[PDB]
């Protein structure tokens, strides 16, 4: 079972400080960014500590770990030539990254076309995607499913599907799929998971998806909000969630949480990891799982 969440990537320990906290959580793998998600600033791949980070994971049972892309990348962006040539060049060099820290896949938000429409964004993410992939590396591209807010691209699986097929190197390309994005663009994630994969594999291929974001909602489906709940107190619930987690089309797949921290004031705000990797194990909902992330 790979199962683990987003965990912090920073300090002097970096990635040893990953694989620790991982262990920490009762995690079998984990998803970093390579620095602050919200810039792209990011150290040489010398201070990643990668050589001790590895260290921990053989130590502790982890493996296939993912890398997520800085949210701030825009190579949708038509207007400004300079925030495309910033993702492209970005991208680049989180492909050099992420090939040294050994995750097969990075998980990239498509873009938003701030006015261009949809299209004409499909066709620049297009551009810049065929211009990140220069073929030095093994390193993919996982396109998260989205949920739909603002001018975001790849709310349907269609569009996805229209990226691949533009960008034309299928080996380099994977797909991300978030149940509460997914559940929160409209599929029927909760009652007919089945038919969504069905759906899935009509047009893009249940192959193709290489990480799995395991998320409640907080809003009803087709709500297209992107606000994430705690693992069955939300609207999809613990038997849609659970059944995805374990479902056999995801066995060798990394399975994520990333799942908001608890708590009353945002100075106490606990992560509560440990606790629904735990429920998700045993296959039982515990109603009394954010009380307890509170005490622990
Ligand atoms: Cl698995
Ligand atoms: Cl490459
Ligand atoms: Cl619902
Ligand atoms: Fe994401
Ligand atoms: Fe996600
Ligand atoms: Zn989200």
């Amino acid at each position: 079972m790979l199962l683990g969440s987003h965990v912090s990537m920073s300090g002097k320990k970096m990635l040893e400080g990953s694989a620790i906290e991982a262990h920490e959580y009762g995690e079998t793998t984990f998803m970093i960014f390579t620095g602050a998600p919200q810039n792209t600033r990011r150290k040489s791949i010398e201070d990643l500590n990668i050589t001790k980070g590895h260290e921990v994971m053989e130590k502790y049972g982890l493996s296939n770990i993912v890398v997520h892309a800085p949210y701030i990348i825009n190579i949708a962006n038509t207007t400004k030539p300079e925030t495309f040539n910033l993702g492209v060049d970005f991208l680049q060099q989180e492909i050099e990254r992420t090939q040294a820290i050994g995750a097969k896949d990075i998980v990239l938000h498509p873009g938003a076309h701030v006015g261009a429409g949809v299209d004409a964004g499909i066709n620049k993410i297009i551009e810049g995607l065929n211009e990140v992939l220069t073929n030095d590396n093994n390193v993919r591209i996982a396109l998260e499913t989205m949920a739909g807010k603002g001018t975001e691209i790849g709310r349907s699986f269609e569009e996805l599907a229209r990226i691949i097929d533009g960008v034309h190197n299928n080996e380099r390309l994977s797909v991300c799929f978030d149940t509460c994005h997914t559940h929160d663009a409209g599929y029927n994630v909760k009652e007919d998971f089945d038919g969504v994969l069905n759906e899935f594999d009509k047009i893009i291929g249940v192959d193709r998806i290489k990480v799995v974001h395991v998320n409640d909602s907080k809003n009803d489906r087709g709500a297209q909000k992107d606000r994430h709940e705690n693992i069955g107190f939300g609207y999809i619930g613990f038997d849609a969630l659970n059944y995805i987690v374990h479902h056999d089309s995801f066995k060798d797949i990394p399975k994520i949480l990333e799942t908001p921290y608890v708590g009353e004031d945002k100075k106490n705000k606990k992560p509560p990891y440990k606790l629904e990797i735990e429920m998700l194990k045993q296959q039982h909902f515990d109603p009394e799982l954010k009380n307890k992330v509170m005490q622990q």
